[PDB]
């Protein structure tokens, strides 16, 4: 049966280098927000008996590992506009792709809300009462974008998702630097994995430490045509844009960070 | 000593490789088995004393990774019916070894069931009061066998382990595929057992994560010979046949999710 | 100041290989105890405050890593005379070191646990108002020893440590077994380490999964002169002989378990 | 725009070795401090709703293998004066950079204790109710800083961060010996983040695992210019030494541990 397998990989065979990139983003980002949007409402659901919060930081921090073993030879696993942005900001990577990414990173981000939609559709609409609440004792749309705390404010929550954003891309660049390898080359995947879990328990207590525009963006619009409706982005003082502007210039500031120090002087 | 031991493994051999597979598939699924269900009886006979649900996600996970260092080599550690039916679609491995697998996975898990009953053989008796209930505040069954929640219904229930194998063949394929390294070759262990990992941390709280035909109905059967009866089979409104049939079906869809977007645009 | 440090280094050098090995256990074993009886030490005394049973996993399941990176390159790390009697009962080590490695790895945990007694000193005296009481509410001797829970009989004790001794074998003679390799060489430190960690969070319920003679025994006898008494041998129905007997008995088991069906059929 | 950069890159590239790993030792112990006391915060200010002790244990462990991942290649990532102590007693490297290494680790531990309270401005207010207060119910200053439990004495305290640190010290000299190698070259950034989380989970109740007199006094006396006022150096009977002068008599110490069992008795 192998004569017909091949005959179809030939036939699908793709041969344009930049849709197979955009095409392997969509998978990326849709396994790290299927298994990261799927652990909150694993938490969130059950009302922390199957699971607390350590849970969405193992879960978010590892769903990257295994997105960037799928699509990480394909399309360099960016899974992250910030990160994108980084690396066209850098010269490493060329423009045009930046908002090719950004438009398949923001797909598969909706449509994994879409597969933990219809995981826990039951445990969704049971959780309210046939109802769909954005935020409160009942709120459900927590689960899939992120929202800011009681005591989070306007002015904290952009320092918020800015030094989560720059600490990503400074842990990020330095594992992706050619000249910086204090590890063994191809241990990418678990590194930068390792870097989602640490922020998850450490920033991760403001608002839900998004740090990425294609996984919040991406699910909250989800949200309101599932049936939350336009409350979703008028939450939390239109907190909507918060983690989107805020990656975007955390990006280019981890960037300055990390070469100052260590970036510019190496070799 | 040595000439005993040399004399009694050359006696021992085994001439036959299909045999010797599947006598590394008994062993493999009997590690995954008894790590995995000992592991939710440590929680639920002790009401999460000694751990939580996050004890049962990183020993289900590990399990699977210390299965493949021990019959990795031999067979293959494919741990999972659902698994070797994706290897066989994909014309990898023969259509012959699907119901010898099979046959070998169910046993070892039907025996790790045994294993981690004699384990907890005070601790269950007790649990109850002399007496075994299938589910309940004193439910003994779902140690072995995964159970629907009683916010999941039929439909749902049949989507939660198609979602779940989905999502295991698509990160499993990208590991095992030959032109898909990003990680160095060799730590197809750790990586798939993180698969596992974050599954129980994301689509664990419907049933269980079984998304393995082997892993419930082999311990499943054990349950019904044990003294919990015939109940076993038809809770949940005959819920038996939802992890067998659904797995099956969820890794020719995961087959194809994966090939689409990056298997067939390769190399 | 290298000159004084290379002319103490030559003064201080062994050149018996055997006492080498030995020293290198003490050391092994001591942070294996150290680390390990100081996590227990770490949630009893704070009633869970500063973790739970998952703490005394992680931190038991990791010592064992770090314990072979400073005494692998030695004396193997053996770490057990469990695995030490089965590295003996195959044929890949002599017997003479039997002795030698169990006397050299009582010793350590002992003194490990003497580290531990001073390094919670206060919180232990405190615990039960200038008092040491051996199990019950305030009971602190089974911070360093293993002890029986309510429910354990004599007989499923037995089992208890046999099942998780054998299930401990049957994962590191896959490890170490040199025909039997799925994960590129050195990385035995972190193999070990998990089956350490997965067997605290599986059969950990119902002694605390001792699974080691001189873990166990070692600073049980500390214990007794330390102030606890006589009354830690004789808690349990005398339980202090289970951990010794069974683990041993429990090697040659496991031994037989991963010969029988992968170790006789390989290469 | 390559060209901009690379001309950016020549002229901040700088001549000087010893600056260059004075400022990689800047960003390598912010790394550590921000992952490190935001994990505090996390579990602190959210009242263990957003993760418990595990938290600290698995960000601070995993916080020294982001920062030497970023600046390991560059200056050997020692984030510890107590580690450098022990690597210039050692004859490894020079005493000149002793001075400059702990003035470059106090400084970006300092810095990283004002990203975290930039991080929780809003919550570390709203905690007391827009006051500061040292310790107690509503006490803010044990984030950055680590301060002695109830039951801790000035005796033990002494001796809780000397063994602290010398366990830190062997098991740190065993991965960076260069004849005692059990693991692949170059994991040498998991292997000691692997050390700081079990030194949490084990030695973590008396104070908070200091042993590092730069990710202590850095951000302590950070808190004492905040607001917290001089009440931080004088709580717990002048602890403030503690964590300084205990930490440096137990890296020689471990060194002379290692050195007589192991590092002497070697190749």
């Amino acid at each position: 049966q192998k004569e017909l397998m091949n005959r179809c990989g030939e036939m699908l065979h793709i041969r344009y280098r930049l849709l197979r990139q955009a095409l392997a983003e969509c998978l990326g980002t849709l396994i790290l927000v299927m298994f990261g949007c799927g652990s909150v409402a694993q938490v969130v659901l059950s009302r922390g008996t199957h699971g607390g919060f350590l849970t969405i930081n193992l879960a978010f921090g590892f769903a990257v590992t295994l997105a960037i073993l799928v699509a990480g030879q394909v399309s360099g696993a960016h899974l992250n506009p910030a990160v994108t942005f980084a690396m066209c900001f850098l010269a490493r990577e060329p423009w045009i792709k930046l908002p090719i990414y950004t438009l398949a990173q923001t797909l598969g981000a909706f449509l994994g809300a879409g597969i933990v939609f219809g995981l826990y559709y039951d445990a969704i609409w049971a959780f309210a009462g046939n109802e769909l609440v954005v935020s409160g004792p009942n709120g459900t749309a927590g689960i899939f974008a992120t929202y800011p705390s009681g005591h989070l404010d306007m002015v904290n929550g952009f320092f918020d998702q800015f030094i989560g954003t720059a600490a990503l891309i400074v842990c990020v660049l330095a594992i992706v630097d050619p000249y910086n390898n204090p590890v063994p080359r191809g241990l990418e995947a678990f590194t930068v994995g390792l870097v989602v879990l640490v922020i998850g328990t450490s920033m991760g207590f403001n608002s839900g430490y998004a740090v990425n525009p294609a996984r919040d963006f991406g699910p909250r619009l989800f949200t309101a045509l599932a049936g939350w409706g336009s409350e979703v982005f008028t939450t939390g003082q239109n907190w909507w844009w918060v983690p989107i502007v805020s990656p975007l210039l955390g990006s280019i500031g981890g960037v300055f960070v990390y070469q100052l120090m260590i970036g510019c002087h190496l070799e």
